[PDB]
Order: C-alpha cells, then sequence, then structure tokens
C-alpha cells in the first residue's frame, strides 16, 4: 500500500503533540510534555485507498531547530501549526515554511495552514480571515483545528496526503 510521511511543525506549544495523539490515538493529551522528536505509524483509508502514515512530531521550541531540520529531511508533507490565541506563533510559521523549503531543496513542497486550539475563542487574537490571508499568500491550504475538541484533526492530515498525491 502507499505510506505518506507527514511532518508536524509549528512553534512550542501550539498542539502539535495533541493533534498527532488525536490523530493516532482518538485522546487529548492535557498535559505540556514538550518534543525533541516523535514519531508514530498508523493505518487507514482515505479515499478507499489503503495507506499507511508515518507521522513525524518534530520540537517546536527554538533551542533544538537543528535537530528539527534533520528530523524534516525524510518528510513528504507538512502540517505547519499555529495557534488562534498567538498571533506570535502565526508570525513563525513563515520561517517554518522557509526551513521546509530549505530542506527539501524545492520550491514547493506539499504543505498545509492549520490554526489550532478554535476552541480557544475567549483567547482568539488571530482571525480566521488572518490566517486565510497567510495561506493564500504561499498558495495552500487552510484550516482550523480543535486537538481538545476534535475539530478537523482527521481533515488536516488527510487532506496532506492529498497534498502529496499531486506533487
Ligand atoms: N484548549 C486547547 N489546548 C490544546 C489544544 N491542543 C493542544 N493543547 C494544549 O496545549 C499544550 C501544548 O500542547 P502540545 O501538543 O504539547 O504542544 P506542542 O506544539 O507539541 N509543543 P512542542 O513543540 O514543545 O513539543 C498542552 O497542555 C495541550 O493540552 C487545543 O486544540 N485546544
Ligand atoms: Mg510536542
Ligand atoms: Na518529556
Amino acid at each position: 500500500m502507499t505510506e505518506y510521511r507527514l511532518v508536524v511543525v509549528g512553534t512550542g506549544g501550539v498542539g502539535k503533540s495533541a493533534l498527532t495523539i488525536q490523530l493516532i490515538q482518538q485522546h487529548f493529551v492535557t498535559e505540556y510534555d514538550p518534543t525533541i522528536e516523535d514519531s508514530y505509524r498508523k493505518h487507514v483509508s482515505i479515499d478507499d485507498e489503503a495507506c499507511l502514515l508515518d507521522i513525524l512530531d518534530t520540537a517546536g521550541q527554538e533551542d533544538y531547530s537543528a535537530m528539527r531540520d534533520q528530523y524534516m529531511r525524510t518528510g513528504e508533507g507538512f502540517l505547519c501549526v499555529y495557534s488562534i490565541d498567538s498571533q506570535q506563533s502565526l508570525d513563525e510559521i513563515h520561517s517554518f515554511r522557509e526551513q521546509i523549503l530549505r530542506v527539501k531543496d524545492q520550491d514547493e513542497v506539499p504543505m498545509i495552514l492549520v490554526g489550532n486550539k478554535c476552541d480557544l475563542e475567549e483567547h482568539r487574537e488571530v482571525s480566521t480571515e488572518a490566517g486565510q490571508a497567510v495561506a493564500k499568500s504561499y498558495s495552500i491550504p487552510f484550516m482550523e483545528t480543535s486537538a481538545k475538541k476534535r475539530i478537523n484533526v482527521e481533515e488536516a492530515f488527510y487532506q496532506l496526503v492529498r497534498e502529496i498525491r499531486k506533487y
């Protein structure tokens, strides 16, 4: 069957790991256990095609940027995650994209922009519009997600597989 290697990137604390564990294990990680690097494997069916997903969960903290560089290099597509309560997490997305394109040595790489923590409406400071504006500037799909409420979790990983399929 077809294997897809998906990498989750974005700054520290935005919910990378929680989104991964929702996808893999259908439960919400309430603790913040910061990642250096973890990987997971799941067999799924996407558009009635047999798939194997390899998910690389990477460190968002800046002190680990070089380890992240190395682990990213086997990725085929990327989830670029910010959180809607943090404009700084969105502003850092530009640098994550840049790092992705440099490590893959390509002008375009399958990737989707993910504004996580959308259940935190009381804390929102990035509008859906503002997220959609960043994705539009890079010609990539956009989705708001919630690891806590299970909103668009499967959707975001599966759409990334569809981005990889057309690459
Ligand atoms: N309210 C809410 N909290 C979330 C959501 N996703 C993750 N969190 C919370 O945010 C914290 C950080 O989550 P985590 O997935 O560890 O962040 P990360 O992006 O992997 N951090 P790192 O880059 O350091 O490994 C955790 O307490 C977690 O419960 C969400 O969708 N909504
Ligand atoms: Mg993590
Ligand atoms: Na730990």
